[PDB]
This record gives C-alpha cells, sequence and structure tokens, in this order.
C-alpha cells in the first residue's frame, strides 16, 4: 500500500528538471488515486513526514535548473490536491507543530525552507478548516499560536524561519504591482521580523551607519548555497522595497504588543547574556517613548509610559517569574526620576486611577466567576506597589519653604479597594503595611526636624486609615527590629514619641500576662485591645487569662470590651470560609457580654447595624477597617451566637427588633438549609417577648409569609 | 566473591554495636581482607561506595535508641580507619556522596542526611586522611566548599537539613569535655552557612539578641531520628547559649562582601521564597550590616561604605561570567538561570535616593568613580590575554550601574551657603575616559548615556531658586570642557527634543532657556534648507553645525553633493566647517574598515571634493594628522578629545588612501607637511608587528620627497631607501628645516 506510494510520490523528482510543461498532473492524479487508501497515531505520524518531505526534496531538485520565478506551477497544484482531502491536511498541521516544538532546537538547516514554502502556499489557497481540535478559525488563528509558542521557547528558529517565508516571496510572486503584492505573505511574519532582528542582530538598531550598495534588485535565492543566517536576513532588512513597506497599518508594532511578547519570554531559553538583555530594553522603551501617538507610542509623557506598562501587566495575569521582573525594574528606572523632582502638579493621582477603572468592569455579579478575577487583579495591584518602590512613591510632600510630609493618597485606595484583600479580616498582610512605615522613615530625611513630621503623620493616621495601625499591632514582633535598625542606620539617635508607645504597650501586656498587674489603658480602646488579643491568640492562652487583668472601674473599659467582641466575631468567620463548620470561641463572647452586663449596661448592637444613623464614634472607626466580604456575612454569626442567650437580650436592650429584622432580611438575599436556616423559629419567638411597640400578635402572624415589610414600616410609625 | 562476604560482614557488624561490647572491634579487620580481595563519572564498581556508606547510615540509626551517641563506643573511629587504610575506596565514597547530593538532591530521605553529616564530621576528626590523586582537589578542606557552594545555589532546603544534623550530632558526641577546644571538632564552613540560611528561611530569629540567661542541658537527646520537623530542631539550637557564644570567633565570622558573593549566585528558580519575600530579607540585611563595627567586616554606620562595597562586588562577580552570546550554529549549552543579580542593584538605588534627597547634602561624588579607576588598572592594556578588555566587559557595567541610578546623581548639587549652585566635575573628567567604549562610531557616545545627563540638569535646577539660569550656565561651561556629549545629542536630536520639551512643560509651563532652544533653531535651519535649497545660518560654534548637517544627510539618505552647495562662500566660518566634515568622513571610513575590511570608495571621492572646495582659499588641512598637542589650533583639540583611541591608532590607515588620490603638487605648498608624513609612516609599521598597501605607501612617501619643502635636496630619499631608519637621519635633518 505504501511502498508503491513512496515510489509514485518519489517518481515526481525525475519529471521536474526541464520538462515541467504541465505534465506534472497525471502523476498527481496517481498520487491522489493511491492515497485514497490509508494522539498522533502511526498511520498519520508517518504519512505526514512522507507528504511533506517530498516538498523539501522536489523544491531542491528544481532549484538547481532554474530559480523559482519561472517555474512553480506544480506546488500550488500539489497543495490544492492535498487540501482536497480532509483527514490528512489536518495531520500536517499538528505534525509541523510537534516538529517545530520538540525537535526544533536541532533538526536540520534545509528541512526549514521546506516548511516556509508550505506555509505560504497554504495562504494563496485560503482553504477551510472550520472543524479541528483547537483551531476553530481560519489559519490566522493558527500562525499566532505556533509562532508565539516558538518564540517563547526557541528564538533563533523563529528568525531562521521568518526570514525564509519572506525571501521565497520576493523571488516568487514578484513582477506585479506593489498594491496587491502585500496580500500574498501573511502579516504576522513581518509584524515579528520588525521585532526580532534588532533584538538579536545589533548593528541595525539605528546607531552606526546605513550601508547600501545593492538596494534595488531581486535578492539572490542563495539559501541552498549560502554562507550563514546573518546575511540572508540582513540582505533583506536593507532592501528598499521592504524597509519602505513596514509603515502600513496592516502590520504595525505598538507599545502594548512589544510587552506582551517580551513580558512572556523566560530566561534560560533566550540567547543573550543578562547585560545585553538589559540593554535591548533600555533601548526599546526609550524608542517607543520618543515616538508619536498616531503610531504606537507616547510623545514624551513618562506618565503615559508607566500607565501603559501597568495596564499591560494587569492584562497578563490571565510566585516566581523572570521576564516580568525586568519590566518591573524599568518602572523603577523611570519613576525614580519623578520622586526626586517633586512635580507637585502631576502627582500620584495619575497612577491609582488605572486600578479604579480596571476594578469596575467586574461588577456584573455572576456565578462565582468575576469575584475571583477581582481578587486576582487586586493581588497584582499589590504586587506592583512592591515592585516600583523607591519606597516613598506613596507619600505626598509639599513645598512652601518647608515640607509637611502628608499623604492624602493611599488612604482612599486602602479604605476602598485594598482592605478587602487578605485573610484575618480586619487586617492587612505583612508585606504592604511595612512600606508605609519604612517610607515615613525614609522620607523623614528631607525635613529639618525628622522627629516631628513622623509624629504628625502617625497622629493623623488615627482618624483616617486606622486599618494600618491594627495591621501593625497584629504584626509588630516581626516589625520592630526593622525600624529599630533603619533609624540607627540613618540618624543614630533616640526614637520618636509615637513609634515607641506601641513598644511600651506590647511590653506592658507581656509583663502583665505572666503574673497579672491590672494593665493600664492608653486612652485608645481600639489599639490596646489588638495587642491583648493577638498575643493571646498566638500563645494559645485561653479567655480567663485574657480579661481577668482589666482594671476598669470608671475609665475606658466597655470600649476595650467591645473591640474584643468585634475581633472575636470577625474570626468566627475566618474559621468558616477556611474549610470549617463552626469554631468554639463564642464562649468568649458570651462571657464578654456578661461582663458588660455587670457594668451599667453598655449595650452591644452598634456592630450589627450597617447604616450610620446613631452608631457612636468607635462604632464607625471599626467598620472602616473591615472587609465587605465579611460585613455581607455577619448575619450568619449573629444568628449562630444569639440562641445562647435570652431574657436579657431585649427587655433591657435598645433597638433589638429593628436590628433583628434588618438582618433576617439579608439572611435571605444571600442565596439565589435545615442545618443553616433554623432561626426561623428563633425570630418568631423573640417577638412574643420584646420591646412592645405594637407587637401584639401581628408580627407573630406575618412571619408566616415573606413580608417583613408589608406592614412593619407602618407598624413602626406607632412607636 | 568480593560481595557475599562483604554483606555478611557489614551485617554481622549490625547487632554487635547496640551494646558497647568491650574489645569487639577486630571484626573490622575482616572487612580489610575482603576489600583487599577486591582492588570522571566512574561506574566500574560505584557500589562498594554505597555498600560501605549504608553500613554507617544504618548502624547509627539502628544503635541510637539503645544509647545516645556519647555513650555509644569507639566504633566509628575504627570503621573510618579500616576504610581509609586503602586509598582507593576513600577516593570513591566522596564521589558518590557528592554525586547523589547534587543531582538527586530532592529525591532523598530524611534519615540518610544525618548519616552523611555524622560521617563527614568523623572524617574531619581523621585529618591524617589526606589523598593527592583526586583531580580538582588538593586537600580535604577544599571538598567542603566544592560541594556546598553548589548545594547552596541549586537547592537551599538541603544545605540546612544537612548543616543542622551535623551540629546536633557534634553537640551530643563531644559534649562531655572540651570547655575551650570544642571549637576544632566541627569543620568551620558548616558553622557559617547556618548564620546565613537560618534567618533567611525563618523570620522568628532575625534581630532578637538577648532575652534571658536560662541555662540549658542539651538538645532533645538526639531526637532527629523521630523528629516532628525542622523548624523546631533548627530553633532549639539557635538559642543554645553554648552556640551563640561560639559564632563570634574569627574562623566562624561571616562578613558583608562574603555575603553578596553568595546571594548573587542563588538561582531565582529552584529557590523556596516568592519574589515578593526574598526582597524583604535583603531590605533587612542591608540594614543589619550597615549598623556594625569594621572589625567584624561590616560598616560603622555610614552609607558610602555601603555602596562602594556593593559596586566592588559586582565588578568582581561578572569577571567569572563573561558569558558570551551566539545564536546561529547553536552549540547545545544551557544558560545560567536568572541570578540574584539585579535585585542587588535595586537595593542599591533605594539607598542612593537617601543621600541626594536630604537637607545637608554637600553633594560630593568623588567616590563611586575612584572605584572604577582601579579595575581599569588591574589590566590597563591586557590581562596577559585579550578576553575581558577595558572596553569589553567592565565599561559595560560602569554603565549598567550608572544607568540604574537616578539622572541626578551624575550632577553635584553643592550647597555652599544655601545658594545651591550647579556644576559637574567628576562626570566630565570621567567621560573623557569612557568614550573609548563605543567603537561603532568613534566621534560619539551611545544614546542611553546622553539622555540622563540632559535629563538631569532639568531635574536638578528645581532645587535652585531660578530654575532657568543654572542651565544656561552649565551648558555654557560645557562647549569648552566636555564636547563629546553634545555631538551625541546632535546625532540624536529628533529622538530627544520631545522629552526635554515635555519635561520643562510638566514641571512648570514657562518658555524654554536660551540653550535648549538654539539647538532647535540650528536644526530647523537645516531640515528645511535641505528641502528645495535656501541657505544655511552658520551659528557660532562650527563643529556642532557640521554635526547636525552631516548626520541629517546620513539620516535622509541624500547624496554627498547637497552638503557642499548649501553653504556660505564669503563667511569667515566656512572652512572650519569643511575641516570637521572631512574628519567625520575619515572616521566613517575607518569604521567601514573594521567591518568586513574594505574601502567604500565613494567616501574617498567625497573627501577629495571637500579638499578641492577648500583648496582655492589658501588654508591648511594637514593638522588633523598630528596625534599630539604641539601647535594644533584650538579647533583640533575640541574634536580629538571626543574621538576614541581605538581609531587614532588607525588614522595612518586612512592617510595613505586619500593622499595619493590627490594632486602630486597641491599637498606641498602647505606648512611642515613631511614632518607628518614620515612621523606617521613610523607608526604605520608598528601595526604590522593593508599588507598589499605597503607598496603604495613605500612609493608615495618616497616620490614626494623630491619636490618637497626646502628641507633636503638629496640623501633623504636614499636614506629612506636604506632601511627603516628614517629617524637616524631625520633627527638631524629637522635641525635645519
Amino acid at each position: 500500500p505504501l511502498g508503491i506510494l513512496q515510489s509514485a510520490l518519489s517518481d515526481l523528482r525525475p519529471l521536474v528538471t526541464d520538462a515541467n510543461k504541465y505534465e506534472d498532473v497525471s502523476a498527481q492524479v496517481a498520487v491522489i488515486s493511491e492515497k485514497l487508501i490509508a494522539q498522533l497515531d502511526i498511520q498519520e505520524q508517518t504519512v505526514a513526514d512522507l507528504l511533506l518531505t517530498c516538498f523539501c526534496q522536489c523544491l531542491i531538485a528544481a532549484s538547481g535548473t532554474n530559480p523559482p520565478d519561472r517555474q512553480g506551477q506544480w506546488p500550488t497544484l500539489y497543495v490544492k490536491m492535498l487540501c482536497g482531502h480532509q483527514w490528512a491536511f489536518a495531520a500536517v498541521l499538528r505534525r509541523m507543530l510537534q516538529l517545530l516544538r520538540f525537535q526544533a532546537p536541532f533538526l536540520k538547516d534545509s528541512h526549514i525552507v521546506g516548511l516556509a514554502a508550505f506555509s505560504i502556499h497554504l495562504h494563496e489557497c485560503q482553504p477551510s478548516l472550520q472543524f479541528l481540535i483547537t483551531g476553530v478559525q481560519n489559519l490566522e488563528h493558527y500562525w499566532e499560536n505556533l509562532l508565539n509558542l516558538l518564540c517563547s521557547d526557541s528564538v533563533g528558529v523563529c528568525l531562521k524561519l521568518c526570514t525564509a517565508a519572506i525571501s521565497y516571496a520576493f523571488c516568487r510572486f514578484s513582477e506585479l504591482h506593489q498594491d496587491i503584492f502585500s496580500g500574498c505573505v501573511p502579516p504576522l511574519f513581518l509584524r515579528k521580523l520588525q521585532y526580532l532582528v534588532p533584538r538579536l542582530i545589533w548593528e541595525t538598531r539605528g546607531e552606526v551607519i546605513r550601508d547600501d550598495e545593492e538596494a534595488d534588485s531581486p535578492l539572490n535565492w542563495n539559501l541552498y548555497a549560502l554562507a550563514g543566517w546573518k546575511e540572508a536576513a540582513l540582505s533583506l532588512w536593507n532592501q528598499n522595497r521592504l524597509q519602505g513597506l513596514l509603515r502600513e497599518k496592516s502590520f504595525q508594532v505598538t507599545f502594548m504588543d512589544w510587552l506582551l511578547w517580551e513580558m512572556t519570554l523566560k530566561s534560560n531559553n533566550d540567547v543573550l547574556c543578562d547585560t545585553d538583555r538589559q540593554e535591548y530594553q533600555r533601548w526599546a522603551v526609550n524608542h517607543y517613548l520618543s515616538e508619536s501617538s498616531v503610531v504606537g507610542g507616547c510623545n514624551g509623557d513618562l506618565e503615559r509610559g508607566c500607565i501603559t506598562i501597568a495596564e499591560a501587566v494587569l492584562q497578563f495575569s490571565n510566585k516566581s517569574h523572570t521576564g516580568l521582573g525586568d519590566i518591573l525594574c524599568r518602572l523603577q528606572e523611570l519613576i525614580c526620576d519623578i520622586v526626586t523632582s517633586h512635580h507637585q502638579k502631576g502627582r500620584r493621582h495619575f497612577f491609582f486611577a488605572i486600578f479604579y477603572q480596571r476594578l469596575e468592569l467586574h461588577k456584573g455579579k455572576k456565578e462565582l466567576s468575576n469575584h475571583l478575577s477581582k481578587q486576582g487583579v487586586l493581588e497584582m495591584c499589590c504586587r506592583i506597589l512592591l515592585g516600583l518602590p523607591p519606597l516613598f512613591l506613596i507619600n505626598t510632600p509639599s513645598e512652601k519653604g518647608i515640607r509637611t510630609l502628608g499623604s492624602e493618597d493611599f488612604w482612599q485606595f486602602v479604605n476602598k479597594e485594598l482592605k478587602n484583600l487578605g485573610p484575618r479580616g480586619y487586617a492587612l498582610p505583612y508585606n504592604i503595611t511595612a512600606h508605609f512605615f519604612r517610607g515615613v522613615i525614609s522620607a523623614s530625611v528631607q525635613c529639618k526636624d525628622s522627629s516631628e513630621a513622623v509624629n504628625s503623620i502617625l497622629s493623623a493616621t488615627y482618624s483616617t486609615c486606622p486599618a494600618l495601625l491594627i495591621s501593625a499591632a497584629v504584626g509588630w514582633p516581626q516589625l520592630d527590629p526593622v525600624l529599630r535598625s533603619q533609624w540607627c542606620s540613618l540618624f543614630g539617635v533616640d526614637l520618636p514619641k509615637e513609634l515607641r508607645t506601641l513598644r511600651e504597650q506590647q511590653a506592658s501586656v507581656d509583663s502583665c500576662l505572666s503574673q497579672g498587674e491590672k494593665l493600664s489603658l492608653s486612652c485608645t480602646p481600639w489599639l490596646s485591645a489588638a495587642f491583648l488579643y493577638s498575643t493571646v491568640q498566638r500563645k494559645k492562652l485561653p479567655c480567663s487569662r485574657m480579661l481577668e487583668i482589666l482594671d476598669g472601674l470608671s475609665s475606658n473599659f466597655s470600649m476595650v470590651l467591645i473591640s474584643l467582641l468585634f475581633f472575636s466575631v470577625m474570626d468566627i468567620i475566618y474559621m468558616f470560609l477556611k474549610d470549617g463548620r463552626k469554631h468554639k470561641d463564642l464562649l468568649e463572647n458570651c462571657v464578654h457580654i456578661i461582663h458588660c452586663l455587670e457594668q451599667k449596661g453598655e449595650t452591644w448592637v452598634w456592630l450589627f447595624q450597617m447604616t450610620d444613623e446613631r452608631k457612636p464614634e468607635l462604632g464607625l472607626h471599626l467598620h472602616r477597617a473591615a472587609s465587605d466580604v465579611f460585613l455581607n456575612l455577619m448575619p450568619f454569626a449573629f444568628f449562630w451566637l444569639v440562641p445562647s442567650l435570652q431574657l436579657e437580650q431585649v427587655v433591657q436592650q435598645q433597638d433589638f427588633l429593628v436590628i433583628a429584622l434588618d438582618m433576617y432580611h439579608k439572611f435571605l438575599q444571600l442565596f439565589v438549609h435545615l442545618d443553616s436556616h433554623d432561626v426561623f423559629t428563633c425570630g418568631r419567638q423573640f417577638l412574643l417577648c420584646c420591646v412592645p411597640k405594637c407587637q401584639k400578635p401581628n408580627s407573630a402572624i406575618l412571619k408566616k409569609m415573606l413580608e417583613s415589610w408589608e406592614e412593619h414600616d407602618p407598624e413602626l410609625a406607632a412607636v
């Protein structure tokens, strides 16, 4: 079956020497007549390399008699025959894939030219392949896959190839007006030889000289008797007809496609040393940075440069990576020229804007598919800030003869779209809450005092952006030596008065836990109850040894006992989302509640209310530090822990019923069972014994329906 | 049967060790007989090694459980002796140890590691174990670094689990005596990598120094055999008050340079830390070594010694990484993964931004440049081999560094009395000795080191009061001290203007100064008059206008005939443009020669056209060819001090191509001609020690000498034909003429 196939398919070469006078047809009829009978199986893995190779053979057979200009009426015919079938033309594609992926690094130097000429001739026939494993579209959705995988793994081959699917097309498909010629070759080959050449082959970047002695002449078809691959792709980049062709729009290269090619080329694959791979870029960036905007580029707007780089980085996420690090180093190389200038007119606002607009597209709530992309882009938004620090980009000083050091930005980004980033809820992670401190330490040099500015910053930080101090406290032990060393490195004097009170509080806590000394209180009941909580929770000590050491008689006591209830009902959850069912610390809260009762009341509902109607100050200094992933999930905890109490939760409380309903409304808007929604009866019971506004028996019968509002809104007016 | 008896013996040695049976050791001598009955990547046997090493690695863990090491016996010493007494097996086990540590580092157990660590310590105790027939290593000590400086780069989580069991075994074997001589049991190097790998991997022991003085007994009675992990066995040992008072001596002292030399070599891949976590470690360490004393090796609290010491290492780690490149004709050779380099250079700019941004600058920068004046003196001309020349691999790092910095460091910023004037005197004195780098052009620098400068003076005037009266002062002090920078702008204007303009418009929207503007005018008086022809303006300084014109021509691909017709004919500043236009063409010829050596005729025609265009005025063009400073008018120095020295060593190679292509009589009415001709021939010989051009020179510097200046009438051509003794007679002939 195949022996005769190899014979026939090999009986072609003798024909094509001089007698190529339309007789290469009946042999094609025979090829097709005998081909009728025949995971990369062996039937296909072998026939492919048999059809293809006949090309690499016949081409070289005929390229000795005459060049391709005059001959070349067989190839179109052979390829039209091949494409005439379906179960074979779909094997050559995958075979060439495997043959340029695995063996590509070393196959041959003349089994290549026998692949370009099969690419091109696969273009002038525009065949149909709508059905295939992956490629659903026409070829144009196949060249890009191949070329991209290849230039990501192997570079030298990509150029060895691109510069051979061109030279075969200025010889062939010549002698025709320059208006329709450009439709023969595909665009991407040129759109990529506009990129590779000046990367590998220097001397052609625009530095040295333009040598030209043979510019207007059909270049020699010498690839079969050549001298190297550095004069077949340079005797082409210097031909006028091409160098004047890389100006159309059908194939441009702009400063958002350069990245997505260079930002995915992993070292250990390239062919350039480090201190050349880091000159290519510094040349490129500074060539798409002095280029018009109608073309891909930005005139001189460093701002626009950084903007584009960030917008590209965000569009690649779709850990350890090497290429991305170079881009994130060029960011610094660019920015460090800004902070040392103190624009005061174009300031950090130009940057953060990007995030806000990349973070609105994912507002179309759906089936657990966009939230993921949201946090995935957010983690990258964070990784960046850690990748373009001179470490005080996040600081907005001023100038009126002095420098004030304020930071009016990064306080909104945090309060809005960063606090909902990491675990533990109320806190941030310990990789971004150190940049702010190691930044105020490093920007406190410009001023004249260097010990007062820091105090002003950290005194302002109490009102706005409190979620940073808590993230420090929760992560202080691995943060003290850092600063204690930085300061001594720069100045070498005592510390200020607002970076050591935290140390004093930690030390007091520690020295008081071992024995017990009725801990004091620094008039700040949402700080001094974070230390006290985190130390315990890390050293595994229980409750009894947590609040047994408070000395509250008339000072700030209830607040230090409510902050703990908050921090204790925001970690019942981190132990639910994290592969769990229920955690045993609610006893701590049932004890804190009894301790608040022993005092003069000091109600606890400020937490379980989302609006800002009458929530006292700390009650809205707390929720301004949480994450909207939890606050949308409190009712769960509310109805978990409530049933452990009765006969005092209402009759001596204020605004209970209202809050219970405000919650039970949201307990439904989550989904769209018996072990989760059982407080039906609970809410039904609290009514019969509550602060009777009207509540005679109406709301005891209305819970038998889905209208907690059909009559409640009016049933409150009678209060 | 060298095997059966072997396994029988190394098995009977198994149970006999659970108890320290007195005198039950001669059974070792039996293995001596067996081995004596049996005697690159060797694989001939390559099993005796494992057969003999597993004996230890198994008998140890088999006995341990009955008694701790100290009360174990005198077994391992005798074993190691019966091994080393045959210096062929001792030449193998080493090889298998290293081969299985490196290649299959992760594919190992948690019980064989200690079996190698204890064996290593026992080796160290038997120092008389010294072999010479092991290529690559002379003594024993070398082996330790040989394997560990590969382990600590290919895989870090095995240089810790192997350098902890050693200590946990030594502190259980020799922890009965040796109040002072304890130091000397373990090998030193082990006890250094710990001090570098423990904190890095785990943070709970970074900065804490003193917490208490509670006395301890010993680690948990050799718990490694049934440990619960390593984060607590490496931590129950860092606190042992007997150790922390041990890594203070000199032979266990890590330092700063010795740290950079190890962090650079970490492969980014195969590491264990995410890229956003191995930069906190560095941002901490760099600060932990700046607050120290110099006796330890760390800085004393300053910052200069913290940058000098990071540059002096990059200029010392690349030397062993020449790492050339080639793509066509690929020789299969993997590339070294992304080294920790770069990162270090990012923690070096977070530190320069803290001594230029301050309130007490006193902006001196003599340092950081005298550090480069040394590596270029280690091998000034040649390191006995032309592989890493000055302008090859050291002047490409004095740039990779000098770029990653801000564009302000290159400028001084004095603050004498708060006035804060501007200037530069340590980048000029230095760029006048790094222009020799760019051999491509010769009359220019590269571009990426010409933007920063012009982009710096603009980011420094800010600090001053009038941000547009210093620039006019700098760029006027220039034109007389550092020409080579402008001519690299002229050659690059159309890629540079939309940066300066945008910057000066983004800081504060005020009109430009009178020195970043003159250039736009001198460029627009060109890009137009080349179109359709009008005239040229001929601003004050010639050698800048000429650069503009010549480079613009080259960039637009025009011929070399417009350049000569759009020009004044009655101006006093005409010739001084043509001279420069000749100089640039010469240099272009010379560049074309150092690229597939040839001549590129057309330029030889351009130059003769120029010489004829300036010959009907009575001037003197033969003083470019004076490689001295004797009498060259001031226009010569301001050009030669911009030209590389790779080229002026070739100027003769271009003086005998376009001299004979002139008339034989219009190159003699000049002043002191032959004094350059023969003074250049003298240099045309030193090059040989092209070759076909020796004839044209031997004749052209031989026929002129008859109808030449009134210096000699005879015996000078005869003398020149005598031999290469032009000097022996010229030294006396020049006396008169």
